[PDB]
This record gives structure tokens, sequence and C-alpha cells, in this order.
């Protein structure tokens, strides 16, 4: 199987980033310091995965870091979480972070390493312009100087107040533990062209609501779908359709695939204005989508 | 302003239903007894409307006779909600029933009576079958003595797995306090028929999702469209549009009339033209 | 009866405040935009209040301006919201801070204005520091050149991380509404000097008299007694743990529909507590 | 490690179930059917468990007999959910009963085999009453032709409405996976002893609020030290310590055992000294 | 021989209603609790027929379901009485008469079940009204439930203050057991119509007081005949006979049928020949 820790300071944001993940935002008010380490199993096209969530209260690192072979051990990715928002804490995140890094040493083992830059909050980002991406900088800056290009690491910015933040920076993490071929941009990209500039956007999603494709056509299309699609896929699940909404007309149909176990999500975005998409294109898109993913 | 009362036994399910008409249901879980009387204020169709929900522990309900002025006076409709799963406690409930409506008869007023035979659920109500149908009907001739026919009553079977049978049986309770006027069936009706035989169901709703107009070509057509309104109304409120699925077309819209604060939503269904619904809407806005 | 207003933006943190309030704070992840105004009765020591929550978003406020008569005339008080985390929308705050005002002066009313700099977060002021004192006496300067002398004005600091914020603020409004006898505080301050802190609460969990000896001792039991009430009223009593004792009590008074609630931590007399209660019975 | 399954019909209430185990029942109005499997990891007393929740929609049971060993392979006790309220269902709900006792044997493994008669309200059971245990005993011979004395089997009653019927149940299939010494019930019993007259009830729990040891003079004093010891932990866990209510006296603590991660629960109800309380603990420390 | 079975919980009335068959109404006042089981010996038409009052104290009712083969096995009629005014031991009532069921189940016999609805008294049913009728037919449905169609039901509504409730539902019982030919009644209807409208009721009777045939033009003819004849026949007792008061006139006669050993007793009430009475005594001497 494969292994995802995530890991940080306690009040970082990490269960919060979970509890998106699963569609409860709902018990993230509910949401108290998280006791040792929970874990749970979820599947990722044919593939179980194990979930690690480690509290991160003093009393819990220390645990940590005491008996590292029960925790740190067989990890194939850390996703490390940083609140932004909270300067006062950073260098002893960094702080943590190292130790983190000298127990993977330790173990001799390479996990993926990707840093959650978290409660990058829209209002909160507009407010501190590049006061706050100089911070970032210099956090990017400590955790080169602690990796020493020992490890592979990926940065994102994340926020609970912008879902496809946390969305596509964990499709990103598990699509670099599981590569997709060539073929699949290539083939959503010419599928998009065959429109006639009659497509500004198209998600491909799985049963988590996981991104596995993409394709925007420019930055609003993008900001169009991505916010419109939990409350198109809240809408699905409590019922392919059709669906026009202000200036634009939206696709939704559900595929297999033969080694994942639920069904995948595809949603097409057109201009209102633009030719109902003939259902033959559709199909033979995912045809060619259920051979390639 | 009108006053409604929830009253009933404790766990009888009165707030429970009040969670459904606010679009709370998530919060039924978390549910307490309540403490005595809750009250809220919410409007219909330009009118403001206090809402009363009576805890309905046993001392609460002595509290409430102690003192009957200040709880029972100037309702204006009583609701009075009976969970038939507990046969064990109706006896209870149907003796509480007759205190209350002693106290309306003390006060010389006269509210509307609104039954509620709560927790009809689908699955309870397909397992008893004509022994619950039996002894519903032996608590309507047990409310008909205490009424005496000296007030009007009516009845609803209703559930949290319902949410139409929720919705619809208040609506029909404040219709009753704000009576419609004829064109507005006739007019629903003679614009159905003027969509040939593509018209198969229609609601009218307001800002609380109450029903205000309805039509159904068929009860098929009618389960199809009031199950799947919830879901659109989410999705509504969670962003005109238009909706394909399966073998129907739906068509959702929002209208304002001048005496309302907050828009009316209309959805249409019909199998798989915008001037009959603008037209349409026109009428609407000068009879609702 | 009294009527209280909650105004300000949207995302000013208004509809949170009042799920604080109506301890119903696991519904603060399931809140949408208020749609219009939201209305709620409650009762405050034999007193009726109605609760107005007026979404914020821009086509409220609107409407709000459109029908004056109708949301803003017989306020009592107004709470007006303030995001001190959202620089950015500050002018916007108090341009529409300054329509109401006008509002409340062409109705010729006085409610009492009180400002809730909120989601003044604990981790928020902690690194923000100084800066965001500069930046709340710049609001004071601008809400005194608005307000003119025409208003009484008080300021609160709230956040849903620091419960007593709210429940302490929200009481003291209530409090200028219906002013004690100064013999309660006088009572509840030789009661303890016959004691670390002491809480009056009413059924609502709001705050009728309270006694502190130390910063310390009243962190201890503000964040301790929710726990306390959650198990009593989940459930008198004698509660003993770490380097402290508390005593719990309830009791009715005569105009309230609910009984109070009382709860002494000591260091680590049924009498005497029922000498306390029978005075307070007497006074509140 | 070990493996605990939940399966059974949909709308049985296993997620419910699970809910409570998990101290978030304020979420189970929000629940939606389960689609396919859902599994978590948790630890008993130093042990590593996999619990698997089986979505009970059709197209989900069809799914699991078709690849029988990559849902019911190696799994050590199997929990069958059963809604007695819904009589139209269970011989549906026996039929596929079978059909998993079915794979078990395919498999030659023998889980343990624990029955949850769920949905058995204190309200349903009061209403329902001899009519519900008749119902019950016939379930039970259905169940017994299937085993045929090739699994071992138990029962229990449960229902969302009584918390301690689903923790008494969940706790007592965890301890027949990990066998206790006999000692454990005589070191409670001798210490209760000890206590002469002044020693009600006693619990031991662990970080997951499962009950690791039990003692209750009488049936009252059982329902008193059960129904109040969620909020007694919910103030402990949201904060030793001592306690007084009504004629009552509460005494807890927390200790720690050398192959677990997380400290245990203990409390002590008491009719209205330190040192007997630390011994009982040391030998709690060396039995557990 | 036969065997009737007199069962149900202590203080329904059991005893008491055997002393109203016994002709011996003035020891009601002196009744105590019932020991165990009590058994006398009647003839009904030339057969003989063993009657067991089982007493009803939990004690004594623990006692029968032990040993079962010398209680309950042979039973031909099984007369369960329930007092009708106790509500509160109702469910224990239905719980007990579940058991006996269940020992004619594992006896595999099939007695006749009879169900005494008693102190049904006249003040009470008043008071009482639709609520008391409520409540027996909830009692109807749960007898139902548990007989599950194997055994025959039959029910009646009784009480001490009406003798004719009880004579003619033990009557009505004896009858089921010998069952009587269709001539009878053809017979008793057509010696009646052949007096013109001078005849307004007849009964006819054994020596046990037991209602063998009768006739009612009207109800208030029954009324008159029943509410009449005890003291016409303790009259008769105490010393053929004609009696003229107020507007009507009573004819008794005694007969002798060949496979009884007591006569039987006629008497006709008329409007105000011995040829017509000495043949239809002669038809009913080779019908009965
Ligand atoms: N503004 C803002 N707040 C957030 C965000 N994510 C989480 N929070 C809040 O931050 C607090 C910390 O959340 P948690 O998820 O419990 O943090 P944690 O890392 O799991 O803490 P531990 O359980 O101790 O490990 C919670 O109150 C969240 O509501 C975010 O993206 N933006
Ligand atoms: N099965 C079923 N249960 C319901 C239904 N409605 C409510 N309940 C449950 O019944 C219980 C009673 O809920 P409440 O709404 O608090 O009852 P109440 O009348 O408000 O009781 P008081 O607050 O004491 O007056 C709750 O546990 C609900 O979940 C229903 O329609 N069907
Ligand atoms: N950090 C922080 N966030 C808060 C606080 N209070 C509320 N929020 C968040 O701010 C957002 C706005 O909350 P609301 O209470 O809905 O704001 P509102 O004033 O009611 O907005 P309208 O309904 O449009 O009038 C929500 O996401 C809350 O979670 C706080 O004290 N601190
Ligand atoms: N009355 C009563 N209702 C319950 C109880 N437990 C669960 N329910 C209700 O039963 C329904 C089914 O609950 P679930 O837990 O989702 O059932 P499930 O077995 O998980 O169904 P699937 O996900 O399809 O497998 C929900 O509406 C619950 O509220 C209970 O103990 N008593
Ligand atoms: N009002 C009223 N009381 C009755 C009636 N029949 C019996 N009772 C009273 O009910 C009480 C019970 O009488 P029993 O005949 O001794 O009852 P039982 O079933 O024989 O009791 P056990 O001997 O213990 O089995 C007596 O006090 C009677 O006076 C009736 O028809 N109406
Ligand atoms: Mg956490
Ligand atoms: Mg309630
Ligand atoms: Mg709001
Ligand atoms: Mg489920
Ligand atoms: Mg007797």
């Amino acid at each position: 199987s494969e292994k995802i820790l995530f890991t940080g300071l306690d009040n970082s944001g990490k269960t919060s980033i979970i509890k998106v993940l699963q569609k409860e935002i709902s018990q993230i008010a509910m949401l108290k310091p998280t006791r040792q380490a929970q874990r749970k199993i979820f599947e990722f096209l044919g593939n179980d995965i194990s979930e690690w969530d480690l509290g991160g209260q003093e009393k819990y690192r220390i645990a940590y870091l005491k008996e590292p072979t029960k925790y740190f051990d067989r990890s194939n990715v850390c996703i490390y979480v940083i609140d932004i928002q909270d300067r006062g804490r950073m260098e002893e995140s960094i702080s943590y972070f190292s130790d983190v890094i000298k127990e993977f040493r330790k173990l001799e083992i390479s996990p993926l390493i990707y840093i959650f830059f978290h409660k990058f909050d829209p209002t909160y980002a507009k407010n501190e312009g590049i006061h706050l991406e100089g911070l970032i900088s210099q956090l990017k800056d400590e955790i080169r100087n602690i990796i020493e290009e020992e490890f592979n690491v990926s940065y994102s910015n994340t926020t609970i107040y912008d879902l496809w933040s946390i969305i596509s920076s964990f499709s990103d993490l598990l699509l670099k533990i599981f590569p997709q071929s060539e073929l699949l941009d290539k083939t959503i990209q010419e599928f998009a062209e065959s429109l006639d500039s009659n497509c500004n956007a198209i998600l491909v999603l799985d049963s988590n609501s996981l991104v596995i494709g993409q394709f925007f056509e420019n930055e609003e299309s993008k900001q169009i779908l991505t916010k419109s699609t939990p409350y198109f896929l809240t809408l699905n699940d409590s019922l392919s359709m059709i669906i026009e909404r202000g200036n634009k007309r939206f696709f939704t149909d559900q595929f297999r695939i033969k080694r994942a176990s639920e069904p995948l999500f595809l949603i097409i975005m057109t201009p209102k204005r633009g030719e109902h998409l003939l259902r033959e294109k559709i199909d033979s898109f995912i045809t060619l989508l259920q051979g390639i993913i």
C-alpha cells in the first residue's frame, strides 16, 4: 500500500484539511486537538492508501520522536502543514520540521515532501500583500537548507476557504505517486479543441472528488468551474445531466474504469451561447479516458 | 401579528418539525428537550408571524396551565403534534390536548387547530399498516369529542423522513390564515394547459421554501418534482436555471412581488418558451 | 419589549456571534450568508427581547436603506460588528455605519451603540500586536466623528475562539438596558471576603454577577464553567480538580421563568451559601 | 492486525453505530448511504484494529459477493446489524446474512459472529413488548440454523438512544478478541468489597471510552454511573477529581499502562482514601 | 369429558364470574384470592364438564408454567378474563395470555379461546365512552397477533352487574363445544309466529339456568324477559306456572329430554294454548 503522513504543529490545520478532503466541512467547528495519530484507509484508482493524522501537541511530537519507527517509517509522502498566519510559531514549526527530516534520514527513507503553507485565506492574503510573500520565501529558504536536496519537495498555498487549493494539491501529490500518461492531457486538450472554441473547462474527478484530469481555457473559466463543481457534485450524489446556470452550460457524466471500485465524474463547461455538445463526442471522449486513466 | 403555537407532549417531535422548516435538519441529532417556550419571528408574503415552540415536559405543561394568558392567548393557529409511534403515551397526549382546548375556551378564542400525526415514517407506516390507520382513526374520534365542533380542525400525517409532508402541511396551514384568490389556481392550471402535453408539474415557492401554488399532472409527476426540488433549492441557494436529467427538463426562476421582502421561486417540470414563462410570472405578480 | 439589532458588513461574523450565544457552536461550520433579517425572541430576567440579525450582503443593505422604518425603527441597541482582520473593507464598513447612524437620526431615536471589534483572535492579536491597537484607535476616531455625541457608544473585542469575550460583552450590553442595584456587586464582593472567583449566570448562561480575585482565577473559572454547566444541564454539587474546589447551585427569582446558576471557586459552608442565595433573591 | 466488519442491509444503522463509538453523535443527522466499504484504524490496548463499514445498498452487496476475498477475508469479527423495527425486510436481511456466512465457509475462516438487533429504542421496545421479543426469538432460530454450530455467536439489543447498549456490546466484542485475565474481575470485586458498603459502581475505560472493567452493586447503581459517566468524561477531557451530586460521590482518575499509548480512565461511585485508590490502580497496571 | 379453563391475572374477576354462574352472587363479597386451581364438575345436556378456576397471583402463574401438562393439557376451552378497568395491568395481562397460548402450542392442542372483557359495568362503560372502546379494540389486535389464526377466538364484554352478559356468553361457549341442530332455531321461530303477534320472547334453559334456545321479537322484549327471568326461576325453585303483571303474561313449563338428568325450563312471554305448548315441547324433546 501507500502511506501518507500529515504532520506539523498543533493548530496548524491538519485535521481541517482532512475534513475538507472527506467532504465533512461541517465538522470543522466541532474540532478538538487530535490525540496522537488518527488513521484511515481510502482508495485511489484501485490502490489502497493509509492516511496518518499526527496530533501536533508537544506531548505528542515528543512521543513521535521517541518511537520513530512506529510513526514515520514506510512513509511515501509527508505533508507538513504550516500556519502562515502565525509568525510567532514559525521558528518552532521549522524546528519540528528539522526533527522530522532527521528521523527520515535515520530510517534511510526519502518520502515526497509536500509543504502546505496553510490558512492562506483570500482575505488574509489580500490584506498582507508582499509582506506575506516575503515570509513564505524565507520559509522556503529554511526548508531548502534543511532538505539539502536529499528529498523531493513541493510547495502549495492552501486554505479551507478555497476548496480547490486543498483538492488540487492533494491530487497533485497522489499523481506523483501514481504518474499518469502524457496521452491523458493530450487527449483532454484535443477533445476541447475538437469542440471549436466551445469549451471553457473540463474536470475529471474520482469518487473521492479528487482531480484526475483538468483543462482550463483561461483563469476566469478555471474559477467558475472549480467553484461551481462541488455544488454540482452534491446535486448529482443526492439525486448524465445538463445544467444551465448564468451564462454557462455544464455537462456531467459518470463512467467506470476497470481497476477502480467506484465511478469517475466528468464535467464539461461551455458558454451558454454555444452549441450543445453532441452525445457521440462525449462518448468517444469517455471511451478514451477509460483506456488511458 | 399572527401567532402560531407548537404544542404537544415532550418527545412528540415539535422542534424537529421546526428544524425541517428552518432548513436545519442537521441539528436534529443535537436536539435537547426544549426549555419552556422558544419563540421566533418569520415573514410570510409580507406578514410577520410569531412562532411559539412550547417544551412538552410535564413541569413546563403545568407552568403553561398555571399562567394561561401568557402562553395560549391571541393564538391564531395551534399545531398539536402527536407521536403516533408511541401508543402508550396517546392517552396522556389526548388528555393534555383537552387541557389546551379548555384554556382556549376560557379565553374565548377560536384558533385554527392543526393536528400533526407525526413520526409517520415510510418504514413505520409500511410495517404497521391498517393497525396504525385504525389507531389514527381512534385519535380523531377522541379529538372530535373534545372539540365538539367549536373549532376548525385540520389533520396531516408528518415525518422528518418526508420533507414534503411537513412543507405542504405547514403551507396549507398558512394559506388558511391568508387565503389566496381563486385566480391563482386558475392561472396555474391555464398556464399548464397552454403547454400542450408538455407540463408535468409546477411549484411556486416563497423564500422560506413554503408552497404558494402547485400543479401536478399525476401522482408520478408529483413524486418526481417534490422529491427533486429540495436538491435544486440547495443548489440554487449555494450558487434562472435549466436542468435536464433522465427524461425530464426543469426550469427554475425567481421573481418578486410588491408586498413581500424576498423573491419567490418558480420551478416547472416538462418532458424532455421564455415568453410563456415571463408572461406567466407577470400574471402571478398581479395575483399572488 | 426591547429590540437588539445586529448589523455590519457581510462576513463580519454577526451570525457566528449569535450562534455562540445560543450555545450552538457546532453549527458555525455550517453557516451561510444570512438572508435579510432573521429574528428571534428570548427572555432576560423576565423581560422579552427581540433580536434582529441583518444579513450584510450589499443587496440586503440597500433594502434596509430603502425601507428604514421596517428595519432600524424602535431599536434600543445597535450592535455593529467589524471584522478587524479585514482592513481592505474597513472604509466600506465605516461608510455603512455612517448610513445606519443617519437612519437613526432621521427616525429621531438614539439606541445604545455597541461596537464589536470581532475576529480579535488570540493568535491574530498576538502577531499583529500594537499595529492592531493603532487600527482600533483609527476606527474609534472615525466613529466619534460620525456619532457627534448624539449616541452612547461602547466598544468590545470579540472572537469565537474566546467564548467569554462574547458572553461578557453581550451580558454587559443587557445590563446597560436593565441596570442592576449597586447592592449586587457589594453583596458578591463581601461574600467572597467572608474565594478566588464567583459567577452568577441566568438560564441563557449570561453573566448577571461576577467576582475575580485575580486574572489567573478569572481564566480558570471562565474557561471551566461551560463544561460545569454542560455537566449540570445534561445531568447542588461540589467538584475538586487540581488545587481548586467548586460549588455549584441553582435558585429562582420571583420575576424570572427559569432558575439562575451560581458557581464559586475556592482554594481547596451550606449555611453561608444559603444566606448568600437568599440575599441574591432579594436584590437581582 | 485485527479486522472488524460491519455489514447488513442498507438503512439498518451500521454507520450510526460507528458514529456513536466515535463520539460524533451530532453527525448522525447528516448521514448519507455509505458507498462501498469505509475503513478506519484505531487502537485497543496497544493493538491496531481495522474497522470496515460495508455500505448495505444492493449494488454494493452484489460487489462484495462477487469479490469475497477483497471484503470478507481475514475478518476476526463480523457485526451483522438488523433493523428490528423493519419486519418487512427481515427475510431479505437473513438471506444476505446466509450469503455472508457462506462466504466465510468458502474462505475456511471462523470469525466471531455478533448480531446487533439495532434500533431497539426505549419507546419502540416499550410499545411492542412481547410482540417484538417473539420476533427476535424467531430471528435467533434462523441465525442458529444458518450457523449450524460452526461459528461463535453473540446477540445484543442496540439503539442510538441508549449509548451504553452500543458501548458495552462493542467492548464485549473486543474483549473476546483479546481475552482478559480472571484477576481483573476478582481485583475489581475485592476492591469494591474492601470499601465495605461504600462502593456502588466502578468503570475502567480506555481512551476510546470503551469498557475495560466494570462493577455494579445493583441495577440502579448501574443506571446512575453509566448515564453520568459520558458527561464526567466530557468534563475531564474538555478540561484526578471528586464530585458530589445528590446522595452520591464520584472519584475519577487517569492512569497509563505500559503497552498502550493513551491513559485509561477510572471512575468510582460511592454513597455519600487516596492510598487505597493508588494501590488499586497499581494492581490494574499489572493485570490489564 | 370436556375441560374448561378459567385463567387470567389475579383481580380480573374469574371466581366472581363463576359465582354468578353457580347462582351464588351472595358469596361475591366473601371472595378471597383463589389458591392455585379449584375444580368442579357440572353436567350440560348429558355431558360432564370439568371446570378449572386458576388462581391468578404471580406465584401461581409461575407454578402453572413450570408444570404445563398438569394444568393446560386437554383443555377444550380456555376462558381468559381481562379487567378492562385496569389499564395499568393490561401489559402484564397480555403478556401472561401470550404465555398460555405458547403452552397450548407446545402441547399441540387447539382449545377454543374465549376472551371475557370483564368489569364492563354499565356505569364504567357509560363514563368511559369510546375511549374504552378503542382500548378494547387495541386489546383485540394484540390477541389476534398472538393467535396468528391458529385458534378459534370469541369475545364478550362481561360484568357481574349484568347477569345476562355472563349467562349468554357462557351458554354461547358451551354451544360451540356442542353445536345444536338448525331445526332448533327454526322450531322456536315457527312456534313464535304460530301465535300471531301474541309472542314477544321465548327462553329455553337447562337446570343450570343456561340458555339452550332463545327468541326475541325486539330489544324491549329481550330486556323485559331477560331481567324478569332470574326472579321467575327463584320463585319456581323455591317452591307449570302463569304470571300476569303489567301488560305482559308469562308461561313457564318444565320438561325432560332423554339424555339429560334434570328437566329443562321453558318460559314464554306474551302480550296480555296448552295444546300448542305441549306440541312445541314435544318437538324440542326430539331436537335438543
Ligand atoms: N482562517 C483559517 N482557519 C483555519 C484554516 N484551517 C483550519 N483553521 C482553523 O484552525 C484551527 C486549527 O484547526 P485543526 O485542524 O484542529 O489544527 P490541527 O493541526 O489538526 O491541530 P492538532 O489536532 O493539535 O494537530 C481550527 O479552529 C480551524 O477552524 C484555514 O485554512 N483558515
Ligand atoms: N422516526 C422519527 N423520529 C423523529 C421524527 N421527528 C422527530 N423524531 C425524533 O423524536 C425525538 C423527539 O424530538 P423533539 O423534536 O426534540 O421532540 P419535542 O416535541 O420538541 O420534545 P420537547 O422539546 O420536550 O418538547 C428526537 O430524537 C427526534 O430525532 C420523525 O418524524 N420520525
Ligand atoms: N478567525 C475568525 N473567524 C470568524 C470569527 N467569527 C466568525 N468567523 C468566520 O467568518 C465568516 C463569516 O461568518 P458569519 O457569521 O456568517 O458572518 P456574517 O456577519 O453573519 O455575514 P452575513 O450573514 O452575510 O451578514 C465565517 O466563515 C466564520 O467562520 C472569529 O471570531 N474569528
Ligand atoms: N430509531 C432509530 N433510528 C436509527 C437508529 N440508528 C440509526 N437510525 C436511523 O436509521 C437510518 C439509517 O442509518 P445509517 O447508519 O445510515 O444506516 P446504514 O446501515 O449505515 O445504511 P447504509 O449506509 O446504506 O449501509 C438513519 O436515518 C438513522 O437516523 C436507532 O438506533 N434508532
Ligand atoms: N366493578 C366490578 N367489579 C368486579 C366485577 N367482577 C369482579 N369484581 C371485583 O373484582 C375483584 C376480583 O374478584 P375475583 O373474582 O376474586 O378475581 P379473581 O380473578 O378470581 O382473582 P384470583 O382469585 O386471584 O384469581 C373482587 O373484589 C370483585 O368484587 C365486575 O364485573 N365489575
Ligand atoms: Mg488535528
Ligand atoms: Mg423541543
Ligand atoms: Mg449572517
Ligand atoms: Mg452507512
Ligand atoms: Mg379467584
